[PDB]
């Protein structure tokens, strides 16, 4: 009531990652988003200089599904999370989603998706982040198979130091 539920399906799948900016986020549960397909891309044609590859987004697609994690956060983080997801610059738009745990319990969450972008593969580093998250929080083993099968781009240049070590370990 005083806190809000955030459903993420990308880099914020990894606890260590979401904790960088949101160290008070609390794992709430794993859930599925039906009729939504995952994808990666360049917002407004721009290539993320943080990840050096497409960034995660979703769109409505019958049959497809997206698995993520519901994180409980304080409502005081609202604006912080929005600005964190580049809403002001048109990068991402705020969305309300209705997902459900593997037990069949539906949950209403806040999430994000780009409305103007061009598909682009993720950097090998961005991919490792999500995979490390999917494994960690125990998303369905099969869904992880889809994430692990993602073809990354050819980037091996320097990357975020505080992200390098997360990946190293």
């Amino acid at each position: 009531e005083e806190s809000f539920l955030y459903f993420a399906y990308g880099s914020n799948l990894l606890t260590e990652r979401i904790h960088l900016r949101n160290p008070s986020a609390a794992f709430f549960c794993v859930a599925r988003l039906q009729d939504f397909k995952l994808d990666f891309g360049n917002s407004q044609g721009k290539t993320s200089q943080t990840w050096h590859g497409g960034i995660a987004t979703i769109f409505q697609s019958p049959g497809d599904e997206v698995w993520g994690v519901v994180w409980k956060m304080n409502k005081s983080n609202l604006n912080s999370l929005d600005e964190q997801e580049g809403v002001k610059s048109g990068m991402y738009v705020v969305i309300e989603v209705k997902v459900a745990t593997q037990e069949g319990k539906e949950i209403t969450c806040r999430s994000y998706l780009m409305t103007n972008y061009e598909s682009a593969p993720p950097s090998p580093q961005y991919k490792k982040i999500i995979c490390m998250g999917a494994k960690e929080n125990g998303l369905p083993l099969e869904y992880q198979e889809k994430l692990k099968a993602i073809e990354p781009n050819d980037y091996t240049g320097k990357v975020s130091e505080e992200i390098e070590d997360i990946i190293k370990k």
